[PDB]
């Protein structure tokens, strides 16, 4: 579609629909793109003599790039309500992407006077990868996602990516990208852009907590068939001799009871609490925290896998990196307090999933013999075994909706560790660039390249319709269930909503498991 | 036909701005509070020849004190589908009355 | 109704119309907060109502 100068390239569509099976939601926004480098390519590298742990080497383009990642981009808390509340499982079907009403400004700083006005003439470009040639920057949880509320303008964030390093020097097989060298549509003013996609088969996500235990799955009624060892001595009454004796496992002792089933893996985390008091005091952000190791530099582990972070009434305490952490409206960047986070709980996994500060269980030492005693040892790391069950880890509101399953040879349970949906394919990247207009080239010729252009920025909306696919909840349940429900008492302002000076706020993670089935 | 106005020093200049658009929606379906009928000022003006200023749109909720209460609404007009306009683009739409008795 | 005229269930609807936000000049660095500045501007148009 191309359009005059006067004519609307593409309507606001901000939306939601619910067919029942399927929702789709639509969103609207406007966006302003600088130029990023002064039009051209840079190489970025870990500064001077940072640690060995941090050094990094990688490239840093002219090109923006838009992501809708988040959910609540798509999502109102309203619509995140129907979904949450109503539903055991969603999952996307096919998206699509339209960019209309781009308008380009050449800005003219002189004195300290600076006009702004209409470039008519000069072009934008863009291009979709869809053959995930490029780094794919999206799911790494960065900032520069579509703002929540639809009344926002926000900024297109730069693109830059990293590579292969040996401290900061580049290694051989470094790659460098040129995304000039790619097919990109220029957009003039009166141009759209648009291109669908279609996800590929992938399972629902889980927004139900399990009624039931793995620990408790039996019929308390009634004993098994199957003996254990209740006791292994029996007193002489001088002395107790050894004899081992055994029993039926029932409602006297539940632990015993032979169980089909196991609990699913662990990698254990340090406990804090967020009572400053019972913290300890010293420096243990980092020797304490639990870490991977690759190419002699170790990573802390911050998302970790599943797992719940306490157990029975211990609110207070928390994982130490386990839980994802979202800061509070008009929260820094750097060292910023307890109140001023959003720290998730996870604790709605407690059923199949171990508690991640404590260990997975014990496992015996030795070989006892009669004069030596028996022994174990406790297990702080467990893999998977065979006939291990768990739960992934949930997606909230504002948490990523997908991650790019990296091409190797093998990946197990591909599910992301962030939360979300693992695709092999993801939705493309879509880069955008103004394109570079020279500013009075000399009367005589010089081979060298161009340091003077017009300074000019460009904006125009964006548009993001996803169809979701829904599973409905069946059961019967005679109680009532836990919904979402927002307090009944006053207050001064209403959560999810601007203040008195306009500020959008969001006041708490919102968490997609509420209903319940049984396990 | 949308003006950019630029105020340096006291001269303000005001120029077309020609791709600038403007958007419009008609509800249609009622999902917002209706403000209409509260004989409000800013109606078309009497007289053909009068310019007017369009009003600006705000709505009330449930209140206790001047505090919020757990019901109230909040309505964001940008989530609603608008015809985004530019110039050489006009907007239309017809209505009709349920039928109401005759004012007498 | 009091004020008199004609109550109507579906009355007629409302139509509401906005200057799409123009920002101004961004930073060359990247910053994730909303814009402040905006070109000011303002629009102007005719209306036409007909009534049977």
């Amino acid at each position: 579609g191309a359009d005059g100068v006067g004519n609307s390239s593409g309507n606001w569509h901000c939306d939601s629909t619910w067919m029942g099976d399927r929702v789709i939601t639509t969103s609207t926004r406007t966006w302003a793109l600088p130029t990023y480098n002064n039009h051209l390519y840079k190489q970025i590298s870990s500064q001077s003599g940072a640690s060995n742990d941090n050094h990094y080497f990688g490239y840093s383009t002219p090109w923006g790039y838009f992501d809708f990642n988040r959910f609540h981009c798509h999502f109102s808390p309203r619509d995140w309500q129907r979904l949450i509340n109503n539903n055991w499982g969603f999952r996307p079907k096919r998206l699509n992407f339209k960019l209309f009403n781009i308008q380009v400004k050449e800005v003219t700083q002189n004195d300290g006077t600076t006009t702004i006005a209409n470039n008519l003439t000069s072009t934008v470009q863009v291009f979709t990868d869809s053959e995930y040639q490029l780094p794919y920057v999206l799911g790494s949880a960065h900032q520069g996602c579509l703002p929540p509320f639809p009344a926002d303008v926000f900024m297109v964030p730069q693109y830059g990516y990293l590579t292969l390093n040996n401290g900061s020097q580049a290694v051989g097989r470094s790659s460098f990208y040129c995304l000039e060298y790619f097919p990109s549509q220029m957009l003039r003013t009166g141009n759209n852009f648009t291109f669908s996609y279609t996800f590929e088969d992938v399972p629902f996500h889980s927004s139900y907590a399990h009624s039931q235990s793995l620990d408790r799955l039996m019929n308390p009624l009634i004993d098994q068939y199957l003996y254990y060892l209740s006791r292994t001595n029996t007193p002489s009454g001088t002395t107790t001799q050894s004899r081992l004796q055994f029993s039926q496992a029932g409602a006297s002792d539940i632990r015993d009871q032979s169980r089909n089933w196991l609990p699913g893996p662990c990698y254990r985390q340090q406990r804090v609490s967020k009572t400053s008091a019972d913290n300890n005091n010293s420096e243990y952000s980092w020797t304490g925290a639990t870490k991977y190791h690759l190419n002699g530099r170790d990573s802390l582990v911050n998302p970790g896998p599943a797992m719940a972070s306490h157990k029975d009434d211990e609110e207070k305490f928390f994982p130490q990196s386990g839980v994802l952490i979202f800061g509070k409206q008009g929260s820094e960047k750097t060292n910023v307090d307890i109140e001023k986070v959003m720290i998730t709980d996870e604790e709605e996994i407690r059923t199949t999933n171990p508690v991640a500060t404590e260990q997975y269980g014990s496992v015996s030492t030795n070989l006892q013999r009669g004069n030596r005693q028996a022994a174990t040892a406790d297990v702080n790391t467990q893999g998977v075994l065979p006939g291990m069950v768990w739960q992934d880890r949930d997606v909230y509101l504002q948490g990523p909706i997908w991650a790019k399953i990296p091409h190797t040879d093998g990946h197990f349970h591909p599910s992301p560790l962030m939360g979300g949906f693992g695709l092999k394919h993801p939705p493309p990247q879509i880069l955008i660039k103004n394109t570079p207009v020279p500013a009075n080239p000399s009367t005589t010729f010089s081979a060298a390249k161009f340091a003077s252009f017009i300074t000019q920025y460009s904006t125009g909306q964006v548009s993001v319709e996803i169809e979701w696919e829904l599973q409905k909840e069946n059961s019967k349940r005679w109680n009532p269930e836990i919904q979402y429900t927002s307090n009944y008492n006053k207050s001064v302002n209403v959560d999810f909503t601007v203040d008195t000076n306009g500020v959008y706020s969001e006041p708490r993670p919102i968490g997609t498991r509420y209903l319940t089935r049984n396990l």
